[PDB]
């Protein structure tokens, strides 16, 4: 009887506040992580607590490569198997790091995680959600910023581009199997836990609407929305959640 | 205590489905009309025998003109005199009609209704709504998801539309000092003009990918209720399209 | 008879002047309308008249919203005709640009038919009056504004006429497409800086450029008039060629 | 050593044979990068070359994404430095097209490899070797868009994710390279030559679509975008995507 939802990247920040939500929404969650194993786990204990035999975890690597098709069917496959439904897919999970075009990783794997995470995995992800099929949607998460772009973050604004053109595809084509496909773009939300106070404050003062980013739970609340019945008309929509800081010029 | 709203052309349509639900939401209303008196009381009496005291009507032509700076700040007036407080505004009137370029309304009549309508009366609401400014301050604009693929001999119409997302943006960066949030809800097809024959109703909701139909009035207002609550506070300057897909569709 | 001939409104000064003296360099016939500017404009008209006799007019007109500006707009295509037999271009250039604060000598609606007069119905008058007038290659550019996304503050009216030009390029080049007329338009960031404007306030807005630090030359604007224009763009119609520097890419 | 040069992908045939062509009419020197179109290739350079002596060779690649990709785009621009001394201009014009539908004899993962690879990945890669080697002038990159990606065909996905890739990098390269005085710019075609083998009667439906005309835009139609972006009369414009569509991305469906 209830609904279930797949979270990529939901052990930590705004993934959990998605998958938090659902749950107390009423959805049965699976917490998809890579490397924030205890976190994952953590997660699906308090919700289990909460209602007992709602969430599992289930970890994959969302670098492309020729094995990350199975993968994103396998994270599919283990919301049909703990809940026999997979009612709505987020797309959260995302690699975030600098690529200047002028000169660890190789370049090869710098496109591999960044291409793969924030475009390639979200279109196989559904893919798979699509060919396994009520109110059934997919929530990307997007940036409000791809058009004002950081300095040095081509691969990166190239991910979530390709996600604006996934997010508009998927919705034209999905729409006659009643699978409707979203997005939510922020612009400041939680910052990079590597970035220091003072320049944590200065992104801060550029935002129009309190001078401050957004909460996690603020971005979880327009992802709620969308997969709402409140949103039933509503596909291949991007809706920003950025306090107005991309309509703020140089 | 509760709070209040202006709606805009909210005898009919989309508009009355807006003022209602955001009268189930538990807001107090104002009731916009210029001609349609008899339902603009009759959506207040209904609202009225819920709960007493909660609505009240506003008659005004939003043509521009000298007056309507008058207009605007009387419709802004009369919520604060009715409730004490004017907490949402949606600018949902709308004039729609074809203004070809190549050739008994006079030119600058269009410009008058058109432009004054669709773009002016929103520009001089949002200026009276926040001079007259915890709270949760917001403002709502019927915008038209088909702005950029728009139908052939409406520019007049059009350049509104667009003026109204320009106005969007700027009143969202100008207001958000003061709390007040900007935003707008842009409908493709939703409750075809009562003048369109059937067969071309039909003709546009068979293009629609989602479900081959219009959106119901409630969709729309749907929408609107997400952008004025709680769960939309840090959302300011956004347009969420609500047109199943129909901007998504090429020729 | 056969050289082409062109409107271009605002032209006394500035990025006018420069599509005006491009256009006639690349050999249009030249209408300089003006409002207020007309030594400027007579002395524009006579170089113009000099290098190339009879292949330049002035023509003075008003363009703020009223109920005689279709009359006037009438008019301005009218006195290409008169001049010159033919209209193959029109270049709305011509704008009114100040503040409009929404919370506080002009009354409001003077600033409304000021602001969106200029920079938008007169644009849709005149584009009628153009095309009704037609009987080649024959095109409209509107002057457009790359930053109508991340306005200045304070700017509302004038942001609102500028995206009403957007939805006029969009509108009019879908339905004057049958006729061979294409609709284009040119987005400026910033290039010639106000006259008012103190030279440490032109600097903070040539420091946010990426591409040189600096602000458009009038005739860097003009090139893609030129460009828009010629036979070079015969299948472009209903773009906005933004020419900017990278400003709008820049954020906050 | 006076004259610039320039490298185009994919300028065997169609549009990017026409933009070599007008680069090489404008005076410039040309790498014409090829695939599988070996023949149609050398026969373009012996053309060009027979106009102006040692103006023009060929450079094959595969433009797939892969492990050797970076190699091979660095080797595309090596090509144009070892024959003309220079590398003045970029485009981006190289692309596979075709539909890759969400529900159900190429994997998943080679249709990933070359839409996102020939339309993205190797444009970002050739972006990255052509700015290194330049770590009077008029320096630029031109890549060939879609005027169409916000209304895209039908099943399309990975190609339209590849289109949009592009204008991301348009605009993040755009902002990056403008200290080094390079700019980046875009051609966005509609409906320009459709395929030969397509019926009349298919590309007539399509041609009727397009406002101004209702014809497709033949190839020195796009190619002529290009020159104007590349050109002196362009230098103050980055970041921009020119469309080249006849009013088509304005219709209604
Ligand atoms: N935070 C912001 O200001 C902001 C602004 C604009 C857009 N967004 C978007 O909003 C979403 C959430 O933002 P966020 O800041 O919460 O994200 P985040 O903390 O940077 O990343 C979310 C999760 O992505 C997962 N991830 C990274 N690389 C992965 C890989 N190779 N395979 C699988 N998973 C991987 C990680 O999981 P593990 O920890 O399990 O490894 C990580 O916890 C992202 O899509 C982001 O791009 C955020
Ligand atoms: N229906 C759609 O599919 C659709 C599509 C795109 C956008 N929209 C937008 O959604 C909003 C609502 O659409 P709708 O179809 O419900 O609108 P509508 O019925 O066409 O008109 C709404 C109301 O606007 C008021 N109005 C018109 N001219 C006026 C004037 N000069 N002065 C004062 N009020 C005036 C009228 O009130 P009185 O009856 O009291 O005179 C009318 O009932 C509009 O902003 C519209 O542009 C709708
Ligand atoms: N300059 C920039 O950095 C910039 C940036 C973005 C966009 N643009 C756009 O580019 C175009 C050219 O810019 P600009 O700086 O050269 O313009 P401008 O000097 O500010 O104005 C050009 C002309 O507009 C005419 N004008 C003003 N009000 C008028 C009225 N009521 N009736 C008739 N004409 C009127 C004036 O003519 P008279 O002098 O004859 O009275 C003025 O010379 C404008 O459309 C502008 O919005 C410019
Ligand atoms: N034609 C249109 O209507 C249209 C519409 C919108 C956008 N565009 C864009 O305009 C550009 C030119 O269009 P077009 O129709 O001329 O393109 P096209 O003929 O489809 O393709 C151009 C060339 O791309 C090369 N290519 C394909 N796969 C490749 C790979 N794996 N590695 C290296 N090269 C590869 C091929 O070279 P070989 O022949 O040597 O193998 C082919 O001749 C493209 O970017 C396209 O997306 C075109
Ligand atoms: N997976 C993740 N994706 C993103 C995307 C953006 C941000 C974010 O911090 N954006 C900030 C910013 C990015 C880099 C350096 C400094 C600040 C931002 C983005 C656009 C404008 C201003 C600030 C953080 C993350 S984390
Ligand atoms: N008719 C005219 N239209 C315009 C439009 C814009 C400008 C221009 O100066 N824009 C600047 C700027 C505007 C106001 C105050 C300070 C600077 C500008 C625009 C966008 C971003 C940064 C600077 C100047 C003019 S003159
Ligand atoms: N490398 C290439 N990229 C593209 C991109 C688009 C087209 C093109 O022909 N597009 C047509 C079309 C697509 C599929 C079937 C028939 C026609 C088109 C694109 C957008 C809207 C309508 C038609 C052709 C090519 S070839």
């Amino acid at each position: 009887e209830a609904p279930a939802a797949v979270v990529t990247g939901a052990a930590k920040r705004i993934g959990r506040a998605i998958a938090v939500k659902l749950h107390q929404t009423g959805y049965r969650v699976v917490i998809h992580y890579h490397n924030s194993a205890e976190a994952a786990v953590s997660l699906a204990d308090e919700l289990n607590k909460e209602r007992s035999n709602t969430a599992v975890v289930c970890q994959a690597d969302l670098t492309n490569s020729n094995v990350l098709p199975a993968s994103c069917e396998e994270i599919i496959n283990s919301c049909f198997r703990a809940f026999g439904r997979c009612d709505v897919l987020v797309n959260n999970a995302s690699a975030f790091y600098p690529t200047p075009l002028v000169q660890g990783k190789t370049v090869e794997t710098q496109v591999a995680e960044l291409i793969g995470t924030n475009a390639i995995a979200p279109f196989l992800l559904t893919m798979s959600f699509a060919q396994r099929q009520s109110n059934l949607s997919i929530v990307n998460l997007c940036d409000a910023m791809v058009d004002q772009p950081c300095m040095a973050f081509s691969l990166y604004n190239m991910g979530k581009h390709a996600l604006v053109g996934l997010t508009q595809s998927a919705a034209l084509e999905l729409a006659p199997y009643g699978i409707r496909v979203n997005g939510v773009a922020p612009g400041v939300s939680l910052l990079p836990v590597a970035m220091g106070e003072e320049e944590k404050d200065k992104w801060r003062r550029k935002v129009p609407l309190g001078r401050r980013e957004a909460s996690a739970e603020q971005i979880a609340d327009a992802v709620i929305f969308l997969v709402s019945g409140s949103a039933q008309y509503i596909t291949g929509s991007i809706i920003k959640v950025d306090g107005g800081l991309s309509l703020v010029h140089a």
